[PDB]
């Protein structure tokens, strides 16, 4: 029942959060379903340039929200971000920067799909999976 929405870069601001002009109108996006690990939260910066690389150098930005809530308690944007067709939820998950979240609010559609890119990011001890 999902469906893309195009949008246009404002700002890379972190690992998993971006602004953009969306129907208009600027908005803070929170990438769905992505999370870093209490107390390995380092990866930072290397989260923030990889979700900055991704989104300026792509031609198309779409915002896909899910069937849930679209805002979180902050106001920020809830969504899958796609840079050229591209997940920015699932490549930064595949990576071993992000782990797959706890669902927020009924936001599930991609979680099975998203555990599939962590499976296979903790089969190959990437960064956040690098010590066991």
């Amino acid at each position: 029942k999902l469906h893309k929405e195009p949008a246009t870069l404002i700002k890379a601001i972190d690992g998993d959060t971006v602004k953009l002009m969306y129907k208009g109108q600027p908005m803070t996006f929170r990438l769905l379903l992505v999370d870093t690990p209490e107390f390995n939260e380092k990866y930072g910066p290397e989260a923030s340039a990889f979700t900055k690389k991704m989104v300026e150098n792509a031609k198309k930005i779409e915002v896909e929200f899910d069937k849930g809530q679209r805002t979180d308690k902050y106001g920020r944007g809830l969504a899958y971000i796609y840079a050229d067709g591209k997940m920015v939820n699932e490549a930064l998950v595949r990576q071993g920067l992000r782990k797959v979240a706890y669902v927020y609010k009924g936001n599930n559609t991609h979680e099975q799909l998203l555990r599939k890119a962590e499976a296979q990011a903790k089969k190959e001890k990437l960064n956040i999976w690098s010590e066991d």
